[PDB]
C-alpha cells in the first residue's frame, strides 16, 4: 500500500516533478528551479532560523553552472530540515 | 506555514524519529532499524518492484557495522524512490 512514507516520497517527487518536468531532463533542475520550489512551495515567508537562509545562499554555489539531480535536491531538503530541526544533527 | 514540503518532510522526520529516537543520537541509526523501517514503515508485502529488495540487501552491504545519519537514510529511500518510481531515471 501507499503507507505514509511512500505518500511523503510521493509528495518530495510530486513537488519535483512539479518543476523538474518542464526542464525537458526532469530527472534534473537548476539554481532557478531550487529556488522557485522553496519560495513557493514552502510558505514560510518568516525565514526560519538560518537553515531557509543558507540553503538560499548555498544554492548559488551549490549549483553555479551546473544542473541538480533528484538526490541532490533532496539533499537540500535535507540539510534544510536537519539545520532548522536542529534535533536532528544530534 | 507547515506548507505541502514542510508537512511531507515533517513526515520523514517524524519516520526517522520514530525509530532513531530511541538509539538517542537520533542523528543517527543502523543496519538493523533500517530494516525494521522499511519493513514496517511501507505497509508493502506485495514487492512492488527490485527497488525494496535491493534496498533490503544493499543495507547490509551499506551499513556492514556502521551507522548511517539522517541524511544516509534519505539516501536509502531516496534511491528506493529512484528505483521503484520509474519515472525519476526515465
Amino acid at each position: 500500500m501507499a503507507s505514509p512514507l511512500d505518500q511523503a516520497i510521493g509528495l518530495l517527487i510530486g513537488i519535483f516533478h512539479k518543476y523538474s518536468g518542464k526542464e525537458g531532463d526532469k530527472h534534473t533542475l537548476s539554481k532557478k528551479e531550487l529556488k522557485e520550489l522553496i519560495q513557493k512551495e514552502l510558505t514560510i515567508g518568516s525565514k526560519l532560523q538560518d537553515a531557509e537562509i543558507v540553503k538560499l545562499m548555498d544554492d548559488l554555489d551549490r549549483n553555479k553552472d551546473q544542473e541538480v539531480n533528484f538526490q541532490e535536491y533532496i539533499t537540500f531538503l535535507g540539510a534544510l530540515a536537519m539545520i532548522y530541526n536542529e534535533a536532528l544533527k544530534g
